[PDB]
């Protein structure tokens, strides 16, 4: 909720990059840094009362107070039919990165059917650092 | 919730990168750093009352107070039918990274059907550092 | 919830990288670091009362107070039918990384059907560091 960075190559606070045929003579670097971070997050002071029927007296009658009726979920449901008569395939792959007909699914249910949740929740995902290097 | 970084190559606080045919003579680096991090997160002070029928007196009658009725979930349900008569395949792979018809599924249910959860929850995932190197 | 980094190659606080045909003469590095981290997280002060019928007196009658009715879950359920008459396959693999028709499934249920959970929960996953190196 504060510092969510997607960085491409490198990250630094103080950085030097000296490359590619350069001359770097008799310099004098002098840093005097003071970097302090005082995070104080999410400090909560909650005070909740959650009743469904508080203080019913005197010959009353209640019925179907909270009814979360018929429920249906069908999250990932997909059909990929394929009807072929004659198929011929040729793949000549060199220093590549292929993916054919794969199925990558990620599903994360944090707080599903419940009642009266308090506190904090968090869901984080980051995947598939794939890589190919040829010389 | 504070520092979630996806970094590409490298991470540092103070970094030097001196590469690729360079000359680096008689310098004088002098750092005087002061980096302090005081995190104080998620400090909660909760006070909850959760009743479903508090203080019912005097010849009352209750019925079907909380009814989470018929429930159905079908999360990952997918059909990949394939009808072929004649198939011929040729793969000539060299220094590659292939994936054919694989199925990568990840499913994480943290707090499923329940009642009156308190506190904290966390879900984190990061997968598949795959890699190919040829010289 | 604070420092969740997915880093590509390397991580450091102070780093030097001196590579690839460089000359590095008579320098004078001098660091004076002060890095202190005071984490104080998740400090909770909970005070909960969770009743379903508190203080019922005097010839009352209750019925079906909390009814989590018929429940069904079918999480991972997928069909991959394949009808072939004639199949011929040729694979000439060299220094590769193949995966054919594999099934990688990961399923993690932390807090399934329950009542009145307190405290803390955590789910973490990170898989499949696969690798191929040819010279």
């Amino acid at each position: 909720s504060i510092d969510v960075k997607y960085i491409g190559v490198k990250s630094a606070y103080v950085s030097y990059d000296v490359q590619k045929r350069t001359i770097y003579l008799n310099i004098t670097n002098t840093l005097n840094i003071t970097n302090n971070n005082y995070y104080s997050v999410e400090v909560e002071n909650i005070t909740a009362q959650v009743q469904f029927s508080k203080t019913v007296i005197g010959k009353a009658r209640l019925n179907n107070i909270t009814i979360i009726g018929p429920l249906d979920m069908k999250q990932i449901d997909y059909t990929v039919p394929t009807v072929i008569a004659e198929e011929m395939s040729y793949m000549y792959d060199f220093c590549t990165l292929i993916s054919i007909k794969v199925h990558n699914i990620v599903l994360m249910m944090q707080v599903t059917v419940t009642t009266t949740y308090f506190g904090h929740s968090e869901q984080i995902s980051q995947e598939r650092y794939q890589y190919v290097d040829c010389g």
